[PDB]
C-alpha cells in the first residue's frame, strides 16, 4: 500500500559540497516535516557521478500530492528552492511500488 | 516514521536496477518471492528495499542492499556465487533479465537510513 | 486533469501484429475501464518501431484504481500476454496540462 | 489523416516558471495562429523533470514546413524566440501518426 | 530545396552479413527506384557497432510520404521486408536540412 | 574510402551564430585542408539544435594527418575557440560504405 | 604514435560465463596473435552490468584496418565468431589517444 | 586480485586543452603517487567526443577507498580540484575485474 518516490539529480560539476550544505543546513529541516517520510539520501560513489538520490515514502499517491502541494506553497521552501535549483543540471523521478517481500513496504 | 542515531557506523548502499523482458515481470517476481530472496538475503545480510517501477522506466526492478564496506560486499557476494542453491537458482532468473546496472551510494550524514 | 504518456518500443517486424491485437481486441477492453484514451500513435520520424498512447485521469489515485480494475479484468489478463511478447521496451510519465493547453 | 509533431524540451534548472510566463504571455499568442493547431502543452510531473511537451497538429508535413517557415519570418517571433531559447538546455521532436482508433486523429 | 532522411538501424549480433546480403541481393533493387534517391549506405566501423546508416534524398516530406507509401504497397517489398525486419534489433530516423554551404543540397 | 560523421549538439539559441561562423569563416579554412566535405546539415526532425557534418577520407591515417594540419593552422587556431564554446556536446563515428552505396 | 581501441559489449543475461569460456578457450588464441596487442580484458562488477571491455593497442588506424581485415578473413575466426555473436546483445567502440603523461602510451 | 577503475569525463566544449594543461602541469603529480597505480590517461578521437578517460589499478575496493580518502584530504588537491571541476560537464566511473587471461590483471 505504501509508495516510494525516487528522485535522482545530476549536480553541476564542482557544486556538490555546495548542494549538500544547503540541504543539510536549511532544506531538509523544511522539506522533511512536510513530506513526512524521508527514507534515504545518497551521493553516488560508483556509477553516475555528481549524482544525488533521495527516496520519500507516502501512504498514497493523493497523500503525496497533498503533501507536495503543501511544500510548494511553504514560504521558506519558496525562498530556498531557487538557490538549490541553480546547482542542478538535470533531474528525474519515478514511482516505485514495493514488493510484498520488500523490507520497505 | 523517524529514525534515531547516537553513534556513526560506516555503511554503503548498492542499488541494482534491472530491465525485465516484456511479459516476464510476474515470473521474475515469483522466482524471487518463492526461492531467491530466502537464499540471497541471509548471505548478503542487509536487504533494504525491493521495488517495481509504476511510473518511469517500466518493466523495471530496483533493489537496495546495505553493506559495511565494499570488501565486505565482495566477500558476501562471493559466498553467494559459491552457494549451491544459488547456483541452481540464478540461471533461471538471469535469463529473464534484459539489462542490468548497479551503483554504490554513500548516505549523507542527514540520511535517516545511514 | 493529468495525462499519462506511455511509450513502447515494439520488436522489429511485429508492428502490424501489435496494432492488430490492440485494434481488434485490446482497445475495446482497455478504453472503457481506463476511461479517457486521448490518443494512440505510431512514430514515423524519430525513434522508430515506437508506439505512444496517452490517457487522461482525474488524479493519480483515480489512475491507480482504474488500472487495478484493468489488471483484474479477465479479458485483459487473457489478452495482455499476447501483447507483452511484442514489446521490447516501455516507459511512461505524468504530464500536467498548462493553463493555456487547449487540452486541459 | 493528420500528423502530430511532439516537441520535448529540457528547461534549465530553476527556469521553468520563467519559461512558462514567456509562453503564456507572449509566445503562444504569436505561435498558435500561425502554426494552426496547438493540441496540447504540458509540464512533466513524474518522469524526466524540468521537461515541457507540446503537440501540434498539421494536415501534412509540407504544410508544417510552410507554417514553421512563416513563424520563423514573423518579426514578433524573432524578437521573442531568443528570450525563450536561452532557457532551453536540450530539445527534440518527432512525427506521430494517429492510429484509426486514436480519438486525436 | 531538398531534404535528407538519415535512417539508423542496430542489427542483431551475428546477423550483419545476412542483413547486408538481403539488401544487396533483394531489398535495394526494389527500394531505391521507388524512394528515388539513395545517397549512401554504410556500416559503422568505429562507434555504435552492428549499426547501418542509410541516407535518402527527397524533394519534400509529402513526396517522401507518397514514395514511402508506394514502397509499403509493393508486392515484392511486402514479401521481402518481414525477413529483413526480424534482423533489426532497433531503429530510428531524422530529417536533415542541408546548409547553404553543404556540397549535398 | 572512409566517411566520418560528426554530430554536434549546439547550445540553445546559438544555432544561427554557429552557422554564421562556419559559413563566413570556418568552412573556407577547413574544407581545403580536410579535403572532402560530403555534407553539412541541421536536423529539423529528431534530436534538435543538432548539426551533422560528413567528411570523406582515403584512410584513417590520412584523416589523422589532415586533422593534424588543421589544428596547426594559424587561421583555424584564431577561429576554433569561438566555434567550440557553442558546442554543448559532440560525437563522431567512422562509416564504411557498402558495395551497393552510391557514395563509395 | 600508438592508438588504443576500447570495445565495450553487453552480453545477453545469463550468458557471461559461456561468453568467457568461449573466449578463454578458443577465441583469444585466434584473435590476440592477429590483432597483436591486447592491453586488457575486463568484466564490469560495478557500473553497467553484464558488460565486457577489451582494449587493443595499434601503431596506427591503417594497421588496425589491415589486421581486423585479416581476422575477419581468418578461417578459424569465421568458425568461432558466430558462436560468440549469438551471446552479444549490443556492442560499441572508440579510439582513445593516450596523453603524454599516460604511462600506457 | 587487482581491480581497475575506469573514470570517464565529458569536458565542456572548448575546454579540453585547458583540462589537460591543469592535469599535466599540476594534477597528476599530486594524484598519481597517492592513488598509486595509474594505468592510462586518454582523450577520445573517434567516439563520444570531448571525452577524457583514465584508469587506476588497486588491490582492493577498501584500499581504493583509503587512497581516495587520502587524496580528498590532501590540501594541494583541495586547492586544485575546484579548478578542474569547473571544466567537467559530466562524469562517471565503474569497477572492472580483469579476466584471468587479461594481460593486465
Amino acid at each position: 500500500h505504501m509508495i516510494v518516490e525516487e528522485r535522482i539529480y545530476r549536480i553541476r560539476g564542482g557544486k556538490m559540497q555546495e548542494y549538500l550544505k544547503l540541504v543539510r543546513e536549511e532544506g531538509i529541516a523544511i522539506q522533511a516535516p512536510i513530506l513526512g517520510n524521508l527514507i534515504g539520501y545518497f551521493v553516488t560513489d560508483i556509477g553516475p557521478l555528481s549524482q544525488v538520490i533521495h527516496m520519500w515514502g507516502y501512504a498514497s499517491l493523493d497523500d503525496r500530492a497533498e503533501r507536495r502541494g503543501k511544500l510548494a506553497e511553504d514560504q521558506r521552501w519558496q525562498a530556498f528552492i531557487p538557490r538549490l535549483s541553480v546547482l542542478i543540471e538535470s533531474s528525474e523521478n519515478r514511482i516505485l511500488l514495493p514488493t510484498d517481500f520488500s523490507p520497505l513496504r
